[PDB]
């Protein structure tokens, strides 16, 4: 024949991405999450994303609460609309969430819907209309355009891309997070 095929188990690291994302949102000040020291932290024979919901709760990670801005963004996401008005609302939404709730973890379908994928929104600058993304399937943190992040949100929030195991999909935060109120002299 000239056909040689070995039969071996495959593991995707997509399933490990929720653990990385959990560390991002639970950690502070460039350290790791202090309660790290279970299958939880295993590469092989660990906990798949689809199974992680109870563990997220136990780490005081919760879905972001309902709000007018969030309702408005979801409506635009469902309608597949992007314009200056949607972008203004997106900026206001991401800014409020980052300020008040801290870094967000997004759990979403992979493009093509094979696997779930977790990544984090860690920062925003209105000066350049870019979002700081920590996606552990990349080699490093990346600043991405608003439209590129909007496309990621579309997979999590537009009904075209959702099914039953997608109840876990959405935006999460560290329930322990409190903003630090800075004072300036001038």
């Amino acid at each position: 024949q000239g056909q040689i095929i070995h039969h071996r188990n495959f593991q995707s690291l997509y399933n490990n991405s929720w653990v990385c994302s959990l560390n991002v949102i639970k950690s502070r000040d460039g350290n790791n999450y202090s309660a790290l020291e279970q299958a939880f932290n295993n590469i092989l024979e660990g906990i798949d994303i689809i199974e992680c919901e109870n563990l997220l709760k136990e780490m005081n990670v919760q879905k972001i609460p309902e709000s007018s801005l969030f309702t408005n963004i979801k409506e635009a996401l469902q309608a597949e609309v992007f314009n200056s008005t949607v972008e203004d609302n997106f900026e206001s939404f991401i800014s409020y969430e980052l300020q008040n709730h801290g870094p967000l973890m997004l759990i979403r379908p992979s493009l093509g819907s094979e696997c779930l994928h977790a990544e984090c929104i860690v920062g925003y600058d209105s000066e350049v209309k870019k979002v700081l993304i920590y996606d552990s399937m990349n080699t490093s943190p990346e600043w991405q355009s608003n439209i590129d992040v909007y496309d990621k949100l579309t997979l999590a929030f537009n009904d075209k891309y959702k099914n039953e195991d997608c109840s876990i999909c959405g935006l999460y935060y560290d329930g322990v997070y409190e903003p630090k109120l800075e004072h300036h002299h001038h």
